[PDB]
């Protein structure tokens, strides 16, 4: 599982060791082992969202399986939890791609996972 | 609606109303109220289009349906318009990848638009 | 063919050339020249891979066509290869997201591939 947020919101606001509150989530939401979990937080960026520059986020979740309608509703509240919880971004202001990738199309360490 | 651009053109160099210079017209042009659009620039970017460092622009159009052959010719020559006069860059080193996302895949406010 | 790489890594890690090597070296494996290869390399980004902090990097290759089991193997092992090389990041830290679009999704100055 691949978790990537983008936000408008400044890096001293990301509080310590929320990449590892999200490692440790998402592997209990995905049910994955944490050990491959991979998490990416990218802020200050100039982002807007309905025409308003106010706190938002457009983020992205890539698995080989585990998505799915009900199962991509309780990783939005989730999400959008801890982006409200630790961030300050409202849920009504971010966006979530969800991705479920084959995995002949996901590569690493030298090879892929098909 | 979520366009994304990645470019190597500096922060200095994107006008401060761009983001909603978008907004605006991607809400015309696909016929979606303004609100529901994102925006996301990201400048001073390392970059390489044809192994050259000029001004170049990778990017990215998601959409919950509004999405097909004849529409993407028509976002392209409006994004590769916004883009030669507000940021410079020459329409032939421009890259826009297009996505028709489910309503399932695509989280917001805590759930998704499914 | 698009290839973008989002690493933790310093920027002054990142050799000189480095995109000049991506450029070739991917015109080499897909067979498409040079003069439609677009890289985009991401340093100093904050992420996780496993919980850890150490040297990691989400990519992406886009291609029209060239894409598929085999293939994407071949290319995992160049990429890991020039990622543990030139950047001193282990493959077993990279996830490499292989993407065959549709000529129809891929726009380009004015238009689309298709
Ligand atoms: C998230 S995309 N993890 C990469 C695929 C892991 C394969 S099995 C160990 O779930
Ligand atoms: C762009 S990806 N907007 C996402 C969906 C917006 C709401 S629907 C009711 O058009
Ligand atoms: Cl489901
Ligand atoms: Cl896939
Ligand atoms: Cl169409
Ligand atoms: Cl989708
Ligand atoms: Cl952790
Ligand atoms: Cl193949
Ligand atoms: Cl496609
Ligand atoms: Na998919
Ligand atoms: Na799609
Ligand atoms: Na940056
Ligand atoms: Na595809």
């Amino acid at each position: 599982p691949m978790f990537i947020v983008n936000t408008n919101v400044p890096r001293a606001s990301v509080p310590d060791g929320f990449l590892s509150e999200l490692t440790q989530q998402l592997a209990q939401a995905t049910g994955k082992p944490p050990q491959y979990i991979a998490v990416h937080v990218v802020p200050d960026q100039l982002m807007a969202f309905g025409g308003s520059s106010e706190p938002c986020a457009l983020c992205s979740l890539h698995s080989i399986g585990k998505i799915g309608g009900a199962q991509n509703r309780s990783y939005s509240k989730l999400l959008c939890g801890l982006l409200a919880e630790r961030l300050r971004i409202s849920p009504d202001r971010v966006y979530i791609n969800y991705y479920d990738m084959n995995a002949a199309n996901v590569g690493w360490n030298n090879s892929t996972f098909a």
